């Protein structure tokens, strides 16, 4: 009602973030195994965008290119300092290999 699709499952590398428009507003997706995590590209620090950061697998977090500040890719919530600060964090359905994204 309606979501944002955004791309195929399999035209995400696994651990390779990027961003989309969902409706005006920036969004971080990232493929873990088959699993499909989406927050705000923007970190809340200071302009930055998180997508041409560094994916940490292991423990799913994304890491801020510019003061390396990490999020918890799963809640938005801030894991590494100097973020301090939640991002948003975006429903993510995969539907017959599609991923939506439900809009802010
Ligand atoms: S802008 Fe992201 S940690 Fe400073």
């Amino acid at each position: 009602s309606t979501p944002v699709r955004v791309a195929t499952l399999d035209q995400l590398k696994p651990g390779v973030p990027t961003a989309f428009d969902v409706d005006g507003d920036e969004v971080m997706v990232v493929r873990d195994g088959d699993s499909v995590y989406a927050i705000s590209n923007l970190c809340s620090h200071a302009e930055a965008y998180l997508d041409m950061g560094v994916f940490h697998a292991e423990s799913l977090e994304i890491e801020c290119p510019l003061h390396v500040g990490r999020f918890d890719v799963r809640t938005g919530a801030p894991t590494a300092l100097p973020c301090v600060l939640p991002v948003r964090a975006y429903d993510v359905v995969v539907d017959g290999t599609e991923i939506l994204v439900a809009p802010k």
